[PDB]
């Protein structure tokens, strides 16, 4: 019959501030350490796996039926109900045991490490155990770029490109779990939207466009020392098409100029 609510938090802290662990009977509120939303956990029940051989017993969720899965809400929270008491591989009654893995990290952010535990657990007042997974932040990289009239120096909205890497393959983005996303204009702050860079043929790529302060591009390139190169697509009438601009995601900002085409006589 009776189970515990495991509450899992995921909180985020600068790259280089490492959380103090918490018990399971301690409300951590995050003192400020921001809730990551959109992390995919499933939960093993790993009982029949420890009482083969507890003292053995290094983590291993082979074979283990799924307890449940779940997703961080906007308060870097899931909730879950576990039996306390469950069955070995014999059909012996146990005191059951839960290993909690990570399988979808936050965009910039790594993985958190395997972790479980058996129940009952020690609860806070509020009869919760609450559990505290650390993913620690890895810096990513970013890149804009503003397009501009050759001639008047202005910004220029409603220019499309697309990017390309060495092997010839161009940047789609899509969702958490691979899903195409709709792109509109100007920098796409793909950490806040918990997007992913993938990498396809040039017809299925997504197609930046600068807004109307002339802007485009993205944040979350994995690192900045690799060439990309931005290929103009979508030109606005009445301008030459931007010649190729090679970059590397550095953080910078620089300028794709247009061309104003000429009429003769």
């Amino acid at each position: 019959t009776t189970t515990q609510n495991v509450v899992l938090t995921k909180y985020g802290f600068d790259k280089d501030v490492t959380a103090i662990d918490r018990a399971t009977d301690q409300i951590w509120t995050g003192d400020g350490a921001k809730p990551l939303q959109g992390v995919d956990f499933t939960i093993y029940n790993v009982t029949a796996n420890y009482w083969a051989s507890p003292k053995d017993y290094k983590g291993s969720f082979d074979s283990a039926p799924v307890a449940a899965t779940g997703t961080t809400n906007d308060k870097g929270q899931l909730t879950q109900a576990l039996p306390i008491q469950s069955k070995d591989a014999s059909g012996k009654t146990r005191a059951a045991v839960y290993l909690f893995h990570e399988t979808n990290p936050r965009a910039g952010y790594n993985t958190s490490a395997d972790f479980w535990l058996t129940l009952p657990a020690k609860a806070a007042a509020d009869g919760n155990v609450y559990v505290y997974p650390k993913n620690v932040q890895k810096t990513t990289y970013e890149r804009t770029f503003v397009k501009k009239d050759a001639e008047t120096k202005e910004v220029l909205e409603g220019a499309g490109f697309k990017i390309s890497n060495s092997d010839g393959k161009f940047l789609k983005l899509t969702d958490k779990d691979g899903q195409s996303v709709s792109i509109g204009e100007g920098f796409i702050d793909v950490l806040a939207n918990n997007y992913r860079l993938t990498w396809v043929a040039e017809s299925d790529a997504t197609v930046f466009t600068s807004d109307k302060s002339g802007k485009f591009g993205l944040n979350g390139f994995a690192d900045n020392t690799t060439t990309y190169t931005a290929v103009a697509t979508n030109v606005p009438d009445g301008y030459d098409a931007a010649a190729n601009t090679d970059f590397k995601a550095d953080n910078s900002s620089s300028d794709i100029l247009d061309a104003p085409s000429g009429i003769l006589p």
